[PDB]
């Protein structure tokens, strides 16, 4: 199937091709700088089949991000872990976290318990669920010198609806006065959003990929914003352009993708939106794949 | 040569599968959306050569960006008329033009051509005042819809400059590897008030073995006029950093959003197509001051032949 080969493509150019180099995780990886994938979204949904690809998690983290809502309780609720960590970084600092100084055996535990109060206990959740680095503000809340916000995503909605030929379909994570500060800047440093023969399309420049473990995700993500947008813009879907900086498959990942090269495909999957809901009040039970079949899950 | 058959591909493509569409302008564009490009620069520098692109141009808008000048007259110094028109208007506005209503001119400059000579005649002299009376030129020659801007001064609601251009080449300096060498002109907090929102919305510059690349993100292009041209930018700015930063060049990366030649086009790109390439030329800098110090004369494009330029 033309998603999955799009990847093996792409994995396999990385064996070839790619350059040996040291990273920031001192893992080091091999790596291309610039690549670009198409996926076609009218032959389905582009969850990978050779490896199983999660759309729980996908549809849960990107839904999340629509709404504007910066608190891990709604992922909790869902079993989404994903940002987990990054906000348990802040608990153990404080005048609250009363167990050992942040021993997998410790740790492992330590964050079962926190997850349990952000949960069970409301205002314990308003109080450090809330972390606030994430593109679900830079999308929706984006801040002038003069304290206007400013809302990338309704506005492309409202110009892919009014002006469909504009070339300005342009939606920014990226933050030049935010930076330095950042937990982890952004690796989806922006998109863009096309209109023709009553289809909607999306580019996206992805600065940094880690093939393994985030193509596949991601890939899914941005599939899936464009049915959305597309929905809430009454458009249809067109293909979904994959940019990359800095594709790189990280060391410790070879074997894993190799025993993945090695895989047959299965047809992919469709998706259903079942609502007329402004997809801003879109719920995960709403969304819907269809004869998803995947290969199994592949481990570091 | 590569760099040519690169560019000679995606008209190709374009005008084979690209679709036809109306924009913004009104003129109609046949377009594709999403495309790939690379230019290795090791092989030679890539000014077109099945039509002649002006490195005079491209070299001095590109130094005036990234010095921070504001001023049209370093522009007009060398020939340079990209911003002559917004400049014109502003000052035919002011209550010291004593010359004839030249109240939206060009529509009507076309138009009239009784006009365009008195239209022609008074743009002379705003040039040539501009260049001869550096009075006239501080308070007539100084724009604020510019790249230079958000490279090298984007400030925050304290008031606290960042300045991207320096900030990455210390980054390349100090930390090559590193998958964040990012600089972005889009601020969106500013798209909707804007001129011409910019259309290089970002870059990024990679490091491999003694290497800088730079991919470009072009949300919109087009294909005849401006592509030319903004590859060699983007080309030259790729020089200007490795040198800064003490690197050899690799390749430039382009990236398009919508690619469109547009409808008046057609003419002018098929007889590019119809033509054959040389040997592309090679760029020395003869220099060895900070690239914000250095100066046209300082470039040199060595052994650059090409076929006559064309317009539309
Ligand atoms: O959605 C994501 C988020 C992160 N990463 C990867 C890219 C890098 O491996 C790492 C981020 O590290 P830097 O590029 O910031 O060093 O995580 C992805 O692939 N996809
Ligand atoms: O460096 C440039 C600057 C402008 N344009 C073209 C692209 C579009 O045809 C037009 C910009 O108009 P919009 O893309 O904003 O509609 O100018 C370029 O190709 N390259």
């Amino acid at each position: 199937n033309s998603f999955d080969a799009a990847y093996h493509s792409l994995c396999e150019e990385v064996l070839e091709i790619g350059n040996t180099r040291n990273d920031r995780t001192n893992t080091g990886t091999i790596s291309k700088f610039g690549h670009q994938l198409r996926f076609d979204l009218s032959k389905g949904f582009p969850l990978l089949t050779t490896k199983k690809v999660s759309f729980k998690l996908v549809a849960t983290e990107l839904l999340w991000f629509i709404k504007g809502d910066t608190n891990i309780q709604y992922l909790l609720k869902y079993n989404n872990n994903i940002w987990n960590e990054w906000a348990f970084e802040n608990y153990i600092k404080s005048d609250e976290y009363n167990g050992p100084d942040m021993f997998n055996e410790q740790y492992k535990e330590q964050m079962k318990q926190f997850k349990q109060r952000i949960l069970e206990d409301d205002t314990f959740a308003k109080q450090f669920g809330d972390l606030g680095n994430v593109y679900g503000k830079q999308w929706r809340d984006w801040v002038d010198k003069d304290g206007n916000h400013f809302d990338q995503l309704k506005t492309v909605i409202e110009q892919i609806k009014h002006n469909p030929d504009s070339r300005r379909h342009i939606v920014s994570a990226w933050n030049p006065t935010e930076i330095d500060t950042m937990a982890l800047p952004p690796c989806h440093t922006m998109f863009q959003f096309y209109v023709q023969d009553g289809k909607l399309s999306c580019q996206l420049y992805q600065r940094s990929a880690d093939i393994f473990l985030g193509v596949p995700f991601n890939i899914a993500s941005y599939a899936l914003l464009t049915h959305l947008i597309a929905k809430e813009c009454g458009l249809e879907v067109g293909e979904f352009v994959h940019t990359f900086g800095d594709a790189h498959i990280y060391s410790n990942h070879i074997d894993a993708i190799q025993t993945q090269l090695a895989r047959e495909s299965f047809n992919p999957p469709t998706l259903k939106i079942n609502s007329d809901k402004s997809i801003f009040d879109i719920n995960y039970e709403d969304l819907e794949i269809v004869d998803y079949e995947s290969h199994p899950a592949i481990k570091a």
